[PDB]
């Protein structure tokens, strides 16, 4: 299992890095545009946010196969392993084709459904990510594009890897997970609803209450 | 998996090899005839129209064993590596046998029964092509036909694949893809449809506006 | 149960009337458009075919609340009691409630969400029609969307009824008679495969040979 | 629950008669001819050996609606309150309509799939027969088909009865009353078979055997 | 069913009023104090924004039973026919009994489970709310609570009603609306992201495409 | 749904009537032994703590039928309108036929089996009281021993009523609920544990946090 | 997947032979008898109208274990490697031990219970046969017994198989292989109703008739 | 699957194992004492009775673990490789561990509960008795409990089997067999049952009549 | 599978050590701190209850990652192979991945939700464990916490274990083991209900009883 964070926020990258056992970070257009620097700066920074390591995702803003395929090389440029984010449209699919027979890892983005999911990774797409809250939020249902996506890929694309991405709630991330994803990418907000839980603070302080009575010290 | 185009329109194949990874085409008497090509001029086009490279699947039309054999023996001289279709009727499972016999691949089509398709495999057919949407038409369950298909085959002819054809929307596609196929045929139609989403769309144009809002450009 | 066609075709639907019990006809832009007919011949014309009884839905064009109202008004100035269709957006909504003030019974239409189509039936809509073959194609499940429909009527709205639209196969109309919806309207293909199958023509065809055989003649 | 008896068989029927609580006889042009004996003869003595009273359904031979309700008309001359069946058919479908008009209640038979079935039903039908073996026999599921048929009834035509027909076994028998069937037609041995059980045989012989054992005898 | 919104934004509930069927506005101490007005002036503004009709929902401050009462009182002066929110807490189950013997109506709030949830209209509480996304945040599942509450209600307090709240998606609420809850409070992005879909508005242009196409004009 | 403690304990009873809207409470002999006092001092205390209203329950200590009718008359001589608790046994059950025609209400406890509890009601017992945490404790499932038992008293006995007793923890008794129990006795820690929760306390806390930051003070 | 027919019909076999993918023949007493032809003509006649290859199955008629090991005796000295097929009845489960240790194949027949099943194949049979027909005809379930003895096998006797027999309907044979039997005869009519239907008959005749109009031939 | 009888009765032992494919015999205190014969001369006249080979058990009487393994010492100095049942109490789970430690195989019996019977294996037990019929007369559900113990050793316990006793139908033996026990004991009545049926011996019956029709006699 | 004993009873420990299979023992800061004992001495105390052998549990007190990783080296001073427990926070997550790097095994504590469990295993926590009880007296499902989190495991991070902690009733230990739980740890009264039946009492005497009538003694 592979954890994202999706932003462009590098100061909370570094500080969230030393807590999460994070895998990389995730970035979109909107993300990008949102922390206003622009690529050639803030994926530099982000690398950096990570020591150096980990994996780092940025999309193609092309609209043509070959302008996609031009944008992902310029991507390559800034961040050599990086992987090219491709919207899973029919010239998307077309440009991860030729990605592929380049060598470039791509990830097949802006999935709203499990066929489209599952046709991108078809064409050589590594990761398929479905926006699960624009689906939930759309009328669909995000947690089934998943699981069928997921069902898809394991029967049909064995290599691929389903990123689960878009959430506005911790339970959104948990059906995920448990569906099976491989891999998942979470905003800030909800990635610290995760790790912080008022029973759990009433456990722990109890604890710290019960040993300071006993023993007066805050260690062992 | 194998994804197959269910046409005799070479324009359209040539365009769509570019965007959808395609495993071949496949025809049947009808789309030939509505294409008003012979045989021996479209066969050759579509082989071109994928770069003569892929599968094609050609259907017998000789209604006894022997003239079934015969009509696989003048498709392979067309398209020596052509996989020839036959209808499985009593007269069909002897030429599947025959022409298995002669090391000439075949698919078992015009299958409207589960225990009908599994027959076909276990009289040598590799590709199993129930008709979904006539199923469906039919009032039956085009769906669960290929569900019962399916299972047949992975305990009783695991190497025999199902080829799911007959779709009317993209929907039954998903379905057949679920429900593990090994290989399906999409009419052109059903296929664009399954690669164009309002939705996408509108996220596509999103990115676009929001990164032109904060670098002036829509261009990475 | 309403059963209607859905067609701008007057000589199609005088002779089906003839042969389905329906209900009426419902009719949308782009049915009238494809017809090239205007409004005010079309709709007199469908009325006719019906014999002058059944009921018929015609659908407003305007973008504003204030507008689709004046549109109203001018479908029933054509047809005294058709039924308004009203697109189920923010305006619709509003233009839902003042037509139901207005005492002009509407149908909530391109509805692609069940919570949606609730809303239109909250407003005043008498009818909810989900275009269950454009939720399919575009990666949904037309199914479930009427589905879950259905039961927000039952236990929301009582009195609304469900009026599934948009067909491809007759499994489609099947599964939503299945999932209980009150109305549907028919396109005029699938309508004809409804009641035509090779199976009743075959059991037709050996009782007149069993009858033949026995009183030489296929009569009584 | 109505119980039928699908023969011509008039002895039988009159032996049977005594033993099951039967609701009437029904027929088919295949029965009918099976028989021998012409309409204007078997009927009439089907009547009688059902002491008189009970239902009768024969079947219309005629292919055009106004040649199936000349059929009814005569049909009904012999037995003047026979329900007359009708296949579910294009010009079934109109049969059934001007029957309706008539007054002549109808069966809507050769129904193989369910909206079929409900269609017949919404034209006017009373009665609306399933070809539950002939389903099964075709790699559908004939118990499935009932199933759907008499939902479609019980909330779109719910004084429309389901009339269980064509049996191999009596499991197809208790599935479909299980299925909330109102009415059942039997074939003879199917009907034999339900009330012939060698475990019940057996028991019946153990109880004669201890009655034997403490009273000297196997009388009350 | 009962639809609210949940905020302290005056203008938008003018806005939304006219495009929603809303039977009210409820507020929470969070909400309005991000408003800044205070009570006794937004309550006002709020009932004007509707009309001067619609039901209100504002909540306690105080920590004792007694203190809860006499909250309750101070906002019924300011709102006749408010419904008084009330933590359901052990002080405040006490002050809902209090409540219930004076005739004011209450909600029971701030409901993180299903017992607690009915001990609170046990107490007297017309309504109960649980707080869907956060029981989700936290770990739990907002919609199985939800689910168990709604049952509780239905067979041991039949005349209470469930009010669900606290939402971050569209899919939250209508899985609450599944679940059967009479009454739901939606904060305003999420109210708008269930009447605004890239899907409705495609659909809508096609069909002003076509009506163009064919008569030279998008209106009438 | 009535609501009772399982307790001897006088204060506590007086306090949490305030809090909890409680039916009454329910006695055995171990918590009566537990609390020391004797049952013409405890019963009558108990029964002022509750303000001299609600039900209280008793159980007989004779082994005999005829001895457990004759504590049934001494515990209806301490509180007139109390119901008798009897452990279903072969005399228990005929204790309750006797009682029954007294016209004494009793209960059937010490229930650990399904069947065993619909005996008690049959017999004519008011109320049946399964032992739901000593089910679970010896290896069984006291959840459903009491789905059971519930379905047998509403399609056997449906003026019985099943009155769930013996918890560990609040699980155990939302189960029981959730199942139907129309009645339900919580032991004090139990029923504690139902309305404290760290998850409430800290919304309550963040809602006065925010009151403050906007008004100036925790008061509305 | 081993497929047999279940007959003594010698010229039938040698005409499905060349259709059908048969693993051989298998016959009973009934099957036999009515044949006429004795075992020592038969059987002969049977092996070579298979095809020279393939298994046969037949019964022996004594009642003590020792009697059958003869009957196996005697018709192993007709077809050197034929299954012998044994009741499995208290001396049939003795005989069946005794020709496990004398190396001779063996089926349990007249299985109309799993665990009865399960038994012969623990004793030693290779195979065992339920009559799902006969289950089905006399009030149990066919199917329910197969899937039971097939799951029974597949944990406790790995190396046995179900051979699933008696059937009067291919839909009991589909459910039977659904099931996963490893082997299963059909009596002549099941087998031709599983290879010839209506669908595939029309969906044949509609291809010639396009094909033709288009081609002016009807030849390939 | 290891099939045993429960019983001291050798006459019987000897008869039925010539019958059933015997693994051994189990015995138990009330079985033996039922038998009237002391364990040094039933045990070894068992054991005889098998042909002097297969599986012996033989239960403990002492209730201090000490006790016990000296109970084990004692049963194993009449049978050598005879297993020890060992009642799972907390002295019997002692014992378990003791015996484990001095190679003397054992199993846990008087299992009324899963846990219970996973705590024998854990200790060391080879094989885990869980009473059925006695949690079933006692209010329970003996196959549940059994479903549960087989699902505990199968993931905790691998090397650990079930051996079912206690039994009063062939169905509690067929369930715990398709819950997958890896052994089973049962006692006479019930074995004799599993082997005797009506409908078998009218199908033998049936066919000896057949025969005799067709050859004039009844045997081969 | 990994049995422990959740106490600081060093007595208590010594014991149960002999009756049942112990893994080792589990404490926690409220454990100790009730015992008033430091760790230096009872730490040892439990080794030495153990036999020398076993695992041991210890948690950390301090707030942040330094001082947890601080703790942790402290508790290895008392006891070189224990394994340190860490409550699953921000802080402790960060200290899980830094004794991860120094080898330290871990232990996730205080888990009250799936996800969060998943973090600390993905961390590098060899056990997880989630707070049974206390998530099902919150108003949640601790069973289906457990059944989360196991699944999240199984397919995230296959070599964490889940260590199923703080039990009511032995109930939930039952349905945590059946969940899969590859570790529990109970309370000493728990553990003693689950050695502990009158069923299983009663079943000893009866033997006792058949026994001694037959022998004339209750030995032997």
């Amino acid at each position: 299992m592979e954890l994202y964070l999706d932003t462009s926020d590098v100061v909370a990258v570094k500080a969230l890095s030393r807590i999460f056992p994070l895998a990389g970070v995730t970035t979109n257009p909107s993300i990008i545009a949102a922390g206003k620097k622009p690529l050639d700066v803030v994926l530099p920074q982000l690398h950096e946010a990570m020591g150096g390591q980990g994996r780092l995702f940025a999309q193609v803003m092309a609209t043509t196969a070959e302008g996609m395929v031009n944008d992902a090389l310029k991507l390559r440029s800034i961040i050599a392993d990086i992987v090219v984010k491709v919207p899973v449209t029919a010239e998307g699919l077309a440009a991860i084709k030729m990605l592929k027979a380049e060598g470039i890892p791509t990830l097949g983005t802006a999935v709203y459904g499990a066929a489209q999911g599952l046709l991108s990774a078809l064409a050589g797409a590594e990761y398929v990510a479905p926006y699960v809250n624009r689906i939930d939020a759309q009328g669909g249902s995000g947690i089934q594009t998943v699981t069928d996506l997921h069902q898809l890929l394991k029967m049909h694309a064995p290599q691929a890897k389903v990123l689960a991405a878009s959430f506005k709630t911790p339970r959104q991330a948990l059906d995920c997970l448990l569906a099976g994803c491989e891999s998942i990418t979470l905003p800030l907000d909800v990635a610290q609803q995760m790790i912080s839980y008022p029973a759990v603070d009433a456990a722990v302080a109890k604890f710290e209450q019960d040993w300071q009575g006993a023993f007066g010290r805050t260690s062992i």
